[PDB]
């Protein structure tokens, strides 16, 4: 096939109905990679796509080849899996396509009705490509089809309030015997869970405001200037181009991560290579700053937890007028009470304040009626991943 009927060949994939057998049936086809190599393991329920990108980030600064696996895209489907940051060529992806659907096809031959799903076909194709392309380290974001590997250290940012030890007990699952847990400050049900686990493994656990903190956080530019500690010391004004208080969290979470993996595998890791990897911390479509002149930020905050952290970011940047354009009548509501002009448009993968019928529409009014005024575009991932699309690719 060519590249387009290759990624029409990895969506026409099921909806299957537990434990990982099909992918593992489908990676012994593969020859194993999932067993070889070294890799780093991320699950929790908001911070860990941006946590993982940071560890990447850093370990790439010291000089290690990272494979990094990631879910969603935001520009093109293969920045999904990456290996020093670059996605996967797409001639890479036509011969990885080809040979994991030659080997699939054997197992259809042998069992006739088997199949795996979409994510499983995706992942055993990044699993394989990370060891061919050998890598020294994976990092690898917990879609759980990826939970056939033994990591070097295993990350669990967080498990929010949105039942808690039934989430809990779901994400520790990721948590093996020997291997370091690090953690965000957890809620008591999701600590509760987490502490029973690790006397159950045997393993070193690391967590936020115990083991590891961020002393000193402040605003500095389009980004932030913070001071790590941790039982080694401090490594002050540090810098990462990526605005909210949650992103303190998530950037001491990822060197905690990076000073792990280095220890347990004999690495040298510097707080230079910490500090230039932070700086090169970029997290696009996550209240990124993509146009001076004239000033256009885009952001997929979605919930209302998503729209009050915004809110209060963008006060934050923000004292004078803005146009906040949004893509559910709750968060709409503290909106209109916090700005300016609003504007409610559509979302575009999604079907049925002012009111505009595309962002497009929104976009020019703004910049017509006002054109020194900054615009947010916010509400979706998939709004902002398609505005980011169209005004630079
Ligand atoms: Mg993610």
């Amino acid at each position: 096939m060519n590249y387009t009927e290759t990624v029409a060949y990895i969506h026409s994939f099921p909806r299957l109905a537990g434990d990982h057998r099909r992918i593992l049936t489908l990676l012994h086809a593969l020859g194993n990679p999932q067993q070889q190599g070294r890799y780093i393991h991320v699950t929790g329920t908001n911070g860990k796509g941006s946590a993982a990108n940071a560890i990447a980030h850093v370990l790439e600064a010291s000089g290690l080849t990272v494979g990094l696996y990631t879910s969603p895209f935001i520009m093109r489907f293969n920045e999904r899996i990456m290996i020093d940051h670059e996605p996967i060529p797409d001639a890479a992806l036509v011969n990885a396509v080809a040979f994991v659907r030659a080997a699939l096809e054997r197992l259809q031959q042998q069992q006739a009705d088997f199949n795996v799903t979409e994510f499983e076909f995706i992942t055993a194709l990044a699993y394989w490509y990370f060891r061919q392309r050998q890598v020294d380290v994976a990092v690898i974001e917990v879609g759980d089809s990826t939970n056939v590997i033994t990591p070097v250290v295993s990350v669990l940012t967080e498990v929010a309030l949105d039942t808690i030890t039934a989430i809990a007990k779901h994400k520790a699952g990721i948590i093996k015997r020997g291997i370091p847990v690090v953690t965000g400050n957890l809620v008591p049900d999701a600590a509760a869970v987490v502490a029973a686990k690790v006397a159950t493994t045997g393993s070193q656990w690391l967590r936020f405001d115990r083991d590891f903190s961020v002393p000193k956080a402040k605003l500095h530019g389009w980004g932030q200037r913070f001071t790590y500690e941790d039982q080694d010391g401090r490594i002050s004004d540090l810098e990462v181009p990526l605005v909210g208080d949650y992103q303190q969290r998530n950037m001491a979470i990822a060197i905690q991560t990076a000073k792990v993996y280095a220890k347990q595998t004999e690495w040298p890791l510097t707080p230079q290579n910490i500090r230039q990897g932070l700086a090169a911390s970029h997290w696009p479509a996550r209240l990124e700053k993509i146009s001076d002149t004239p000033l256009i930020v885009i952001d997929g905050a979605h919930n209302p937890d998503g729209i009050n952290g915004l809110i209060t970011a963008l006060k934050q940047l923000f004292s004078q007028p803005i146009t906040v354009i949004a893509g559910y009548a709750a968060m709409a509501d503290r909106l209109t009470a916090a700005f300016s002009t609003v504007y409610l448009v559509p979302v575009p993968g999604t079907p049925r304040g002012r009111l505009k019928d595309s962002w497009q529409e929104a976009l020019a009014a703004s910049l017509n009626d006002v054109p020194d005024q900054p615009i947010v575009i916010t509400g979706s991932l998939y709004l902002a991943s398609a505005v980011r699309q169209t005004l630079l690719g």
